[PDB]
């Protein structure tokens, strides 16, 4: 009782601005059963009905989705959605959870795997946040006050009430310090050391109105409303270009820092970790999620085999683009 997984969607034909928060997408609060988590994109998606409501859709459906409500540019979201459906969804019904585990996906996959949602914390979803508190503490996924209150006082401090790059440089680098110092089981690498840079300038390229085109800055009334409420701000007009991580490298350029963790158990004791992909280093990224694969999925048969195959094909093609070139692996052979 399968499924014959699409190729990724391409970019949408209209790529300027437009009115999201609209009548045929308004927002609609939780019914039991849906589901959220720890992205705030997607969280907004699936409350104004871009995404499914219960927050459980295709690759197909979230590429689409985030196109559409957001002007994420395609490979972006290419490599974001297979990356989390290679390793939290069901290959099987080609569902992802955008949060934790749920029926809704169907049929459990063979252990290791587990498609488990976004929520799943190790490989994907990791530590130092801007709205959400590290595993560690007891909550990866929900929207969290006393985060969100630095995140406006570092906007007060560096953002004249606003966030921006400044604001995004400072507070990346302090959210980090906060994990040293606080959670020994801390860790800053692989996945996690790539996309959370990405994440910062996200609210920047994104969150902030399309018809903005000068000093973009994010109230916090705004960055309230996406990041707690999952709701469009009104009238919210999308990115008048497709858009990704632009000024991420000026974050990192802020305050330079290495892929690691914290090391035994202990906190102040970060480890610089020489193996991990960095920035000049992406294509290490690519293959430690293949070689993650290959522990959910030792020795896939059948349709799990066949949907593997093509997902992990799908990955590349945006890994490809986005990384600048990485030589293609075929763990499970070819169809
Ligand atoms: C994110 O948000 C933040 C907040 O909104 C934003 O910050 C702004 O960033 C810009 C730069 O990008 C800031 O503007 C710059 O300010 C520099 C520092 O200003 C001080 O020093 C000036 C130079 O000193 C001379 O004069 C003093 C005596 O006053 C003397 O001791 C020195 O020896 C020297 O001779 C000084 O002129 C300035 O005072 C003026 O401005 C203040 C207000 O800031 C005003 O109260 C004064 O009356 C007076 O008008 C101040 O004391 C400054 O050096 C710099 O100038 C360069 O650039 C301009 C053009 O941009 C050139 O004309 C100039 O020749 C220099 O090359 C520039 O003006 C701005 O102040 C920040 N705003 C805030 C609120 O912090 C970030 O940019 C945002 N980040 C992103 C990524 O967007
Ligand atoms: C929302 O998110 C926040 C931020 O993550 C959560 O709050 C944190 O909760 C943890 C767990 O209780 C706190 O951890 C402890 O912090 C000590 C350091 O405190 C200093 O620094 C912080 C900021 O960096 C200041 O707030 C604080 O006043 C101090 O100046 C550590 O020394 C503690 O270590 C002990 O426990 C660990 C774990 O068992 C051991 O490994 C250590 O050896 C040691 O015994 C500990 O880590 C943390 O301080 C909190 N941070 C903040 C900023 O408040 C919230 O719980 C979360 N939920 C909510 C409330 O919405
Ligand atoms: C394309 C598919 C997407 C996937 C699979 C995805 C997945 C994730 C995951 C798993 C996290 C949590 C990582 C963590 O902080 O632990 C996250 C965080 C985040 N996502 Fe997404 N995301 C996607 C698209 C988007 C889009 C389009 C935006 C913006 C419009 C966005 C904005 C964010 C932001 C800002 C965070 C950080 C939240 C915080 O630190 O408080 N994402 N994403
Ligand atoms: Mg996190």
């Amino acid at each position: 009782q399968g499924v014959d997984p699409p190729p990724p969607p391409g970019p949408p034909s209209f790529t300027g601005t437009k009115l999201v928060n609209d009548a045929d997408h308004p927002w609609q609060p939780l019914r039991e059963g849906d589901i959220r988590g720890p992205c705030p994109g997607l969280n907004t998606l699936a409350s104004h009905g871009y995404l499914p409501r219960d927050g459980v859709a295709t690759p197909a459906q979230i590429i689409t989705a985030t196109q559409e409500g957001f002007n994420f540019e395609n490979n972006a979201a290419i490599v974001a959605t297979y990356l989390g459906h290679l390793l939290n969804g069901n290959l099987v019904t080609d569902l992802l959870s955008i949060g934790g585990a749920t029926p809704k996906t169907g049929p459990p996959p063979p252990p290791p795997a587990h498609a488990g949602g976004l929520n799943v914390h190790g490989t994907f979803e990791g530590d130092a946040g801007m709205t959400r508190a590290d595993e560690f503490f007891g909550d990866n996924h929900s929207f969290n006050q006393t985060l969100f209150d630095k995140f406006v006082d570092f906007s007060n401090r560096y953002g004249g009430g606003f966030y921006n790059l400044t604001v995004a440089g400072e507070l990346r680098y302090s959210r980090i310090q906060d994990s040293i110092a606080t959670n020994p089981e801390f860790q800053f690498k692989n996945v996690r050391f790539i996309t959370a840079y990405g994440e910062t300038v996200f609210p920047i390229n994104l969150f902030v109105d399309g018809r903005v085109t000068t000093d973009r800055k994010l109230s916090m009334e705004d960055a309230a409303s996406i990041f707690r409420d999952m709701r469009f701000p009104d009238d919210f007009h999308r990115s008048a270009v497709p858009a990704s991580n632009e000024g991420a490298d000026q974050v990192l350029a802020a305050h330079p820092w290495v892929p690691g963790g914290n090391a035994d158990n202990q906190v102040n004791n970060y480890v610089e970790d020489p193996d991990s992909a960095d920035f000049t280093h992406l294509c290490r990224l690519y293959e430690f999620v293949v070689g993650s694969v290959q522990e959910l999925y030792p020795n896939p048969t059948g349709i799990l085999r066949r949907n593997l195959i093509k997902n992990l094909h799908y990955w590349w093609t945006g890994v490809n683009v986005a990384f600048g070139g990485c030589d293609e692996l075929f763990p499970y052979g070819q169809l």
